[PDB]
């Protein structure tokens, strides 16, 4: 059935799958100990697919994986450590994240798991930055940039996932809700959400998105406003407030990465040096 691959391909028996991760946004994960990679355990998250998954769902996380492949390596994404493709479930072995996701993450640092400081997130920022750089560079638009698609490492390394996903924007539902309950047409660009057109710019918008979230410890974008007035707020230039706790230069920032004008945009090759900027001049 699938080609193999020397490249990547390690033996059935080397990965002990364990305990499911998430609640499915990412699809079906589960963490591992993959043996070897020989006599040393390495903790990994591991994307398979369900029962009732259908060819059409084969495809797609085959292709997720040549994606993968191709892209390369890079601190700032969730990076491809195998696959066990031959006789048996197709499994994708990627990093593992330990504390999950940013948005979850940030919201669990609230005040009433201890504080973050202003230095620790403008740092989140920029190693989000910097993933989304590296993926620039390779060519990959991510089309859902967002706190939830960032996860991050026990070390708190901030990884970018799902950028290798597939998916027929042509048949995107824009009422479809996230699993937690949000609307994900609220990170797209004006020009992806009415024109369907992905770009760097694009995503650099839906960057400006993920920094609020960042600035707001996991705070909901246009909280109670559905679909149909989202587009009325963006067809009428709306941008959203200065989180409170957050500089005049940040926001600034933000309000650059939903520039009208995609041109007039930063790139995400700007970001990372102003993000690395800021981080040293942060408290
Ligand atoms: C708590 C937690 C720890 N790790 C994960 C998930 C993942 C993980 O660790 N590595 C991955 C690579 C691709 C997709 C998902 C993962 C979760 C779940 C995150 C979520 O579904 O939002």
């Amino acid at each position: 059935e699938l080609p193999e691959d020397p490249r990547w391909e390690l033996p059935r028996d080397r990965l002990v799958l364990g305990k499911p991760l998430g609640e499915g946004a990412f699809g079906q994960v589960v963490l591992a100990e993959a043996i070897g990679l020989p006599n040393r355990v390495t903790k990994v998250a591991v994307k398979m697919l369900k029962s009732d998954a259908t060819e059409k769902d084969l495809s797609d996380l085959i292709s997720e994986m040549e994606m993968m492949k191709m892209i390369g390596k890079h601190k700032n994404i969730i990076n491809l450590l195998g696959a066990c493709t031959q006789d048996g479930p197709l499994y994708v072995i990627v990093e593992y994240a330990s504390k999950g996701n940013l948005r979850e993450y940030l919201q669990a640092r609230r005040p009433p798991e201890e504080q973050l400081s202003s230095k620790d997130l403008v740092s989140c920022a920029y190693q989000v930055a910097r993933g989304m750089e590296y993926l620039a560079s390779k060519k990959c638009i991510h089309r859902d940039l967002a706190a939830r698609n960032v996860l991050v490492t026990e070390d708190n390394v901030m990884k970018i996932a799902d950028f290798g996903l597939a998916r027929d924007i042509h048949h995107i539902d824009y009422y479809k809700k996230t699993t937690n309950g949000r609307l994900p047409v609220k990170w797209m660009a004006p020009e992806a959400l009415f024109d369907r057109i992905y770009t760097h710019q694009s995503d650099v918008w839906s960057f400006g998105v993920l920094l609020w979230e960042i600035f707001t410890l996991g705070g909901s974008p246009y909280p109670g406003v559905p679909v149909e007035e989202l587009f009325k707020l963006l067809k009428e230039g709306h941008r959203m407030d200065k989180p409170s706790n957050c500089t005049n230069e940040l926001y600034m920032m933000m309000r650059d990465c939903w520039h009208a004008v995609p041109s007039q945009r930063p790139t995400f090759k700007q970001l990372v040096e102003d993000l690395d900027r800021i981080v040293a001049l942060t408290s």
